């Protein structure tokens, strides 16, 4: 009746309607099981707990999360994962409604066929689409133009469009996300004496990134500046009470998006890969797509990343270009967004698969794109 | 009512109405369609764009043009540019008004015959007649003595007129025209590092030509120069805000007009031919037609162009002979003038081929010379 | 009222009123039409072209000239001949005054017929008169005994007068004339390169010939000089302002009348056509002759051939005899003054042949001889 | 010691010896030369090629052709042909043998006395005779009477002869040639849309023309015929494997030669100069001449010429007169086999120029008509 | 003494001397640099590796190509590897021996002007010439005439030459090459989910194209095929023993060739630019260069290619014309091949820019064409 949209992509889980202006099921992609003991099964028991839930139990608990890069992994944990969400947090039966999801792009076609099936099979949706994240973001920003740099958890990517047509040959991918800017970080910590080692401790280290984090626009200066000033330092409460100390550290995790290299990659920062989406475009292309930088994603909401950005691109484009970087107080759910918008479209009516046609076609008419 | 008048040559389309001093209509010949995708119909997509449309969303469109060496080769995308003309650019249905077209001379009868049947099938003209364009350009210069040389984007071509009379034995056309001094431009400009291979690039180099090509009076002495000064190089600023410099490529690209030799061509230069049309008129001719070379075509609006030619023939001709150029600001305009001014002539009344001739006599009556 | 004189021979019209010294209206003989294309009735385009007006335009006309040999061949183009002289040239209607008209000798009886049969019909002459050329050059001379070589441009001929009596048996008539020397011409100048096939070209030649040629009083030795001599070489300018030289084709034109054979004829020379017709005289005549040839007519205004027959006749005449040649200024116009003198004459009004004598007694009244 | 015979005119050389039944060396009159690049002289390269050299490379070659309209133009090229004919085609020394050469009547007196010098100088010929055409032609046909009408590829001419005596005073030249109709068919096909510009693109022409070229006996019917019957089209392979279609234009052609206004000449046609050449004849002469028309050259070729001109001649001539037109399978050679009959005759024997009467004599020398 | 022959261009360097049947030095044009660290320069460490070095340490290094596109765009890393070349490879001096270097056609001319100081300051060569790839694997060929279409890393181009003369008019290039169809491989190769981003894993995806993928003959047939059979899947082990299945993207990847659209290109693909070069040659050349179409160059070599552009051109090309295409076992080495060739010719001897020669007039000598 109405479609479900479901950004249910790496790290957390983003469901609502169409029609929605945000999500209405928003928890962790994550599975959680006892770790110190098996389950005693003949007591009110659990073997898993799932999203918020496992959460709140982490301190027993090892969490895993079932997308990896933007990829399922484990297949029977993402299965429980949209189980949760169709039935305790949305509680809506899949049987009445089309669902809309969503796929980073260059994804192996295998995930989409699985998911597909089991959108089909275990849950029994009437119709269903998949979408590209970065194409519903920039559907939430407005626009018909621009490039959509898409930074979450697991993936991030540029995805640039001009006037309503996608440039498909120009799409770039990085596995460098917000998952390793939270491991790096919790190396990082080290030095301070704050060891972080067990997965509930990882969960510690992300709530202490959204926290305290944030992109220097001098990063050099900022080193510098932390060196001799108490001014730059924060402190955090731990769960248990105790207080810890963040200097330095608040802004080498979030420059690794600049300097990858800091965690041993050989990837351009996000700077560097928006300019050279930008320059394989066409010559006639390039300048509009420079005054629309369009920028979606958790990972975009360090404070600062706008500025950054906008100085970074700025340096490598010609002198006379405009530069323009688009960030919504709603970038964390933009994808979301987008995809409410798409799917209340007449046009995208038209467009979904139905169960009669996977039945007769099978799984390859998820790469449908008669749009 | 009004006649139409539509020089709709190669490159670019001029249309207007009888009784104007300038086309309305102006816009370039070019059918574009979406380079890298198809096309996403069931959405506010297009298939093709038109002229300016075509321009302005060139860098993700493929550009052709119909009309190559002034002779119609896609007549469905011919249609589309007439089609374009009447209905989004001068907003007039061709039933309401009988329509005045040119063609080069030594064109193939078949393309007067296909060009006739569509004016008076997918349009329905009440009337209409095919014109030379030289002899249109030298009613434009109201002399009724001369040799016309109309160099527009696909031909080149002389025609001597004297005293009203056509001289049809003295005609000639090369295929030498501004399409091939663009292309050699583009071939030229790859010894500065600048490459330009795509359709929308050659719109660039075309733009580059027209700003800054010239054509030197001693090519020779113009080339030893640039050798050395930078005095004649320019910079041309890219729709990216990259900034090229062009030199010696400035006079090296419209020399090919004097010296074909440049692109592989037996032809002789512009000046060589108009030197032989005027050799082989009668010796009695011959002083009124050295005193009357009319320039008109957009070729022919390189600065120096006619004080090249000027130099040139005083070179070729007796040294007592008068040897005189016309060419009028209003050149690139000029067969189009010339058009409206035949158009309104009442002798040129009783020469249209009427939609009832037509359907009687069948498409051999567009070659009717009844005058 | 006055009437009107009207030489209008081969090669050259030449009229005017009675009593005046000179004619007024002076033209070629021709009737021009368009060469290269047919007439473009419907604009202002003529069809053919008179006198001046062929001459002006001749480089994209035929030129025909309707007498031959002092024969109208072509009727149609002589009444338009006839037509522009009355009305462009001396604007006077027919209809106000008799028209004295010239002929050559011994030509066909019909070419009178007709002449006088158009002047009264398609313009209606009140009276009119047809006169021997060579007698009204010798009024013009004053004298009432010698004897008149006209020669002209299709006709060579002598008549003898004796005292005021005409010889009518002496009479003789060369088809060699100014026409075929300037054929013989276009013919010897191809051995320097220059070649003249055209109409207008042969226009071209007769105006060398006229401003180079002249007569050698010894061939030989001319020929002679002109082999090792550049001091007998001019040069001459063509319309288009290209030079060419001409050497002994300079004399070797003219001579032909000295020397018929040059050009295949069996003629005797002038001089020896002159001399035969004095000897056909009575010989208590001759003597009377020898000291009065009168040379009348265009081709007798070559510089030198009045001394060239003196020369040539005093060699085939008695050593006692003396040999005198009467040669004025006034030559090429002797015909239209005699018939001006003749016109204004008291016994030449009696013998007009009048509009109603004519009606009586039809076309054979032109061979009225009455006096 | 054996003469030399070598009829080397326009398009096409012919050489053999006196006493052989045809030429031993045929070759086109072309001089060719490298056109798109310079010649890398350092690497076994030539800077020309000539006959048949420069048909079989002509792909990268400008031809150039030293004789237009029967005249030298280009002496140095010319040398080339001479001594291409003498070392390379007939491999024997000029200095061994005599040599007969051949020229069009009417040409400059220069163009013989640079031929004599050569034949003296560059070559060392014992002895030279330059022949009339067409005078070699009649011996050819073993006629002793009639009128010669050699058409070749640039001089079309007539030359009739009675008895064994020239009638000199009734010699015809045109300029219409084999040249120009070749260059009015490339002008004709224009209209089919094939466009051949380059001069190898001239000469694929000519081979059209050559092999589908005839004379409509009625030009009107025959154009009647092709506009409604697929049955006077002829295909023609290109080189390339392309195949075109030809029609109307095989008859369109040759019809120039009885229709010069066709190219823009005044010229009569070659039945009515043929005719004008007999009515300049004596009249006892006339009825030989008419029943002796005798044709050679290459542009008799034309199936159907010779009977064309047996009705147009017909037509011209009294009822009651024999028409009669002599035209064998050989008049491609007809010049050529004639000067072999004449090279071989004991009276020709004493009239040869020798090299010591030229050095004595000078240049001049070779306008001696002693006979 | 013995010339050096070094085609040293993108991607990989083969160096040997002249009268070799063969390179000695063969290795990549890459210059790697440590990853992970710095250098610890105190200890035996290196900053770089060159060839084979940077090959067999890829696992920590980023690798670098100084050449893109055949053009040198890092001249230091460049200087490394001609270094390498000469003192570890060859291990020759350069001063000991001329040194004959290759280019691609339609270069910067600043390539070759740095190219040539480097050869004369860093090392310096007694003497030295650049010779066009093209050009050089013809004279391999050991044909005289033919269209040589070699296609490397970075450059893919058309060199028509035609009986030793070149024919520069009709050279065309392309930007795809090699190493996009290598990039367009490691994009593919996602959608089995084997992903490739860091600089040692594209050396990965080249090995597994140079030993799987192949031409298809049939596109669309072999694709459906590739959809049901598992015949056409080949296993590739990775050097850490992992063992991954590559099925249809072993004929989509060269593909990109015959469809440069693929990757975004509007580039012709290499059968449509071979044909259009030899449509622009003349048209008495084509049939020789159809005949003749040699390839050479190291994307050549995928099984196939050479019947799928036999079968590709016949299509274009008229039905007629023989088509043939050369591709020896030995095309990855031909333009050495032909180096070799050229430097030990007596005529090559005489076109080297010798150090003298270079002092005196400047690096513009590098674009000497005396040949
Ligand atoms: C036999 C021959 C050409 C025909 C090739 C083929 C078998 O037939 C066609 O395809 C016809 C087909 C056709 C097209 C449309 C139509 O309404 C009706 C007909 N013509 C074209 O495209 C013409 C177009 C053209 C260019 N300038 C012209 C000048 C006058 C007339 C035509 C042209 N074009 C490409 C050629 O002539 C080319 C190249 C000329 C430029 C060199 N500087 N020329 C040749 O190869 C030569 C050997 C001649
Ligand atoms: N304020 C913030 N600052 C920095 N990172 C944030 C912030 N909020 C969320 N993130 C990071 O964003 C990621 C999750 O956001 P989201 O884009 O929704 O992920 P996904 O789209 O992969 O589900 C996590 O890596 C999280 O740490
Ligand atoms: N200022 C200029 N200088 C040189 N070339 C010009 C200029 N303006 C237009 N052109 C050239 O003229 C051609 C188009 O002019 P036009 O004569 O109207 O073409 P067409 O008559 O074929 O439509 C193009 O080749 C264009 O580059
Ligand atoms: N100065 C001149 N020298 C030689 N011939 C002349 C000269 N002037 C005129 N003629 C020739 O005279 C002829 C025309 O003169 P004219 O006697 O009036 O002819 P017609 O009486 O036949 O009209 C032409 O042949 C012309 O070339
Ligand atoms: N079969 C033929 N039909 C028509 N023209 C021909 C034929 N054969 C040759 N020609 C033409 O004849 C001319 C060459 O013949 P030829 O008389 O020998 O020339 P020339 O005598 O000037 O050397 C060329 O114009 C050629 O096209
Ligand atoms: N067997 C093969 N199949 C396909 N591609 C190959 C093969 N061997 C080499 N190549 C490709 O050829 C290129 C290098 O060959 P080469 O022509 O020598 O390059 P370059 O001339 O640019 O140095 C690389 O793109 C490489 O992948
Ligand atoms: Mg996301
Ligand atoms: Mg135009
Ligand atoms: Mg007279
Ligand atoms: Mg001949
Ligand atoms: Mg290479």
């Amino acid at each position: 009746t109405t479609a479900l949209v479901c950004d249910n992509g790496s790290g957390l889980v983003k469901a609502g309607f169409a029609g929605d202006d945000a999500p209405r099921a928003v928890f962790p992609s994550i599975v959680g099981r006892p770790r110190h003991q098996g389950v005693m099964v003949g007591m009110g028991q659990k073997d898993s707990y799932v999203g918020d839930e496992a959460q709140s139990k982490r301190g027993i608990l090892t969490l895993k999360y079932p997308i990896e890069h933007g990829i399922i992994t484990n297949w029977d944990d993402m299965e429980k994962i949209w189980h949760h969400t169709f039935y305790n947090e949305l509680r809506v039966a899949p049987e009445e409604h089309p669902t809309l999801l969503t796929e980073a792009p260059l994804n192996p076609k295998a995930n989409r066929e699985k998911m597909t099936q089991i959108m089909f099979e275990t849950f029994n949706v009437p119709a269903m689409y998949v979408a590209i994240q970065a194409v519903l973001s920039l559907y939430a920003s407005g626009r018909t133009t621009g490039i959509v740099l898409d930074s979450g958890d697991g993936v991030t990517h540029n995805v640039p469009i001009y006037e309503g047509y996608a440039l498909p040959h120009a799409i770039m991918r990085l596995d460098l996300a917000g998952r390793d800017l939270t491991d790096y970080l919790m190396k990082i910590l080290t030095e301070r004496g704050y060891s972080f080692v067990t997965t509930a401790e990882r969960e510690i280290v992300r709530d202490i990134k959204e926290k305290l984090c944030y992109v220097a626009l001098d990063f050099e200066n900022e080193m510098a500046t932390a060196a001799s000033s108490s001014s730059l330092e924060k402190s955090y409460e731990l769960p248990d009470g105790q207080v810890i100390t963040i200097g330095n550290e608040r802004f080498r995790c979030p420059e690794t998006l600049f300097q990858p290299s800091f965690i041993g990659m050989e990837s351009a920062g996000i700077h560097e890969t928006t300019y050279n989406s930008i320059m394989k475009c066409d010559i006639d292309i390039r300048k509009d797509l420079y005054a629309n930088n369009v920028m979606s994603g958790g990972t975009t909401m360090y404070p600062g990343i706008a500025d950054r950005m906008q100085k970074e691109i700025t340096a490598l484009a010609p002198s006379t270009m405009k530069i323009k970087i688009i960030a919504p107080p709603e970038r964390k759910y933009s994808v979301w967004i987008g995809g409410s918008i798409l799917a209340s479209l007449s046009t995208f009516q038209q467009m979904w698969i139905t169960k009669q046609e996977y039945d007769e076609a099978g799984p390859s008419i998820v790469h449908r794109k008669c749009f």
